[PDB]
């Protein structure tokens, strides 16, 4: 599958303009303006980059290059445990499936950020893995321009719970519930309304939503992701602040990294956040949605 060459191919635009290029061979004043530089011009941002150059350059007294990886990867796990496993030498080949927390996942974000697309890649994923899948067609307050989420459902035979244009979405996601536990369906996958800027608040319909699956099943949603676009760098994070605040995020997807030289955003948006990165979307085949690895990722950042 060559997921690795994948990743490598996929953030080829960030590393290409000056990770790869840093001098690692250099005196220090050098080889850390010219990384403080790369950082910078690849969005991992100020406030990330400083602390880096800082845990590099007093601690950090292993190779400068490995310290530097050791201390991103770092910055890219929010769980302890993960983290503490990694430093005992825990590295597998293939990163460990995405196991969700419940039943039902809410999938959130702004309105073309590839939700709809995203949600398909992961009915096929879990698919693969004999789970059996169910999606929700939430946002019904649009015609997708494109392929609706239902025609995806058709093209993977995976069931869609949709209702026509302008359907109680709350009402909806209650109905998908019940379906998904009377049907014995092991994951739903809820879409949501997109729009911030339309006669009605969308972190209020969030809201709602959330609730309603709740009252079908009071432990769920276990997991709330929101997908976000690297194209769009550090912008879709304001936003992202407000939607983990309404309805309380326990994980990110990042579609489009091929797409931008900016894939160090990924730190910010970890450290911001402080949940972790699910999925990232290397390019736009049906396998290109990759479970998140910080090591893999680190290392295609700055290698090849």
């Amino acid at each position: 599958m060559g997921f690795f060459d994948r990743l490598k191919a996929g953030l080829a635009k960030t590393r290409e303009r000056l990770l790869k290029a840093i001098p690692w061979g250099g005196n220090l004043e050098e080889v850390l303006e010219e990384l403080e530089m790369a950082l910078l011009a690849a969005d991992v941002g100020l406030s990330a980059t400083e602390e880096i150059l800082q845990e590099v350059r007093a601690s950090g007294r292993k190779d400068l290059k490995e310290a530097v990886k050791e201390k991103l990867v770092g910055m890219l796990e929010p769980d302890e445990r993960r983290a503490t496993l990694r430093k005992l030498g825990f590295n597998p080949q293939k990163p460990k499936p995405v196991e969700p927390k419940g039943r039902v996942v809410l999938v959130v974000g702004v309105n073309g950020v590839g939700k709809t697309t995203t949600i398909a890649k992961l009915g096929r994923y879990y698919q693969n893995l004999g789970k059996k899948v169910m999606f929700c067609a939430g946002d019904t307050f649009r015609a997708a321009g494109g392929t609706q989420l239902s025609e995806w459902g058709k093209r993977l035979s995976i069931p869609v719970i949709q209702g026509p244009e302008g359907t109680d979405p709350a009402a909806l996601a209650y109905d998908a519930v019940q379906a998904m536990k009377a049907r014995g369906y092991d994951l739903l996958f809820v879409d949501t309304a997109g729009r911030l800027h339309t006669k009605h608040n969308l972190m209020e319909e969030l809201k709602k939503v959330k609730r309603a699956i709740a009252k079908a099943d009071p432990e769920e949603p276990k997991e709330v992701w929101l997908v976000l676009d690297a194209v769009t760098g550090q912008n879709g994070l304001e936003q992202a602040k407000k939607f983990h605040e309404a309805v309380g995020l326990t994980g990110v997807i990042v579609t489009k990294l091929d797409g931008t030289a900016k894939g160090g955003v990924l730190i910010p948006i970890v450290r911001t956040l402080k949940v972790p990165i699910k999925f990232v979307g290397v390019g736009e085949g049906p396998d290109d949605l990759q479970p998140f690895d910080p090591e893999a990722f680190v290392e295609a950042l700055l290698e090849d």
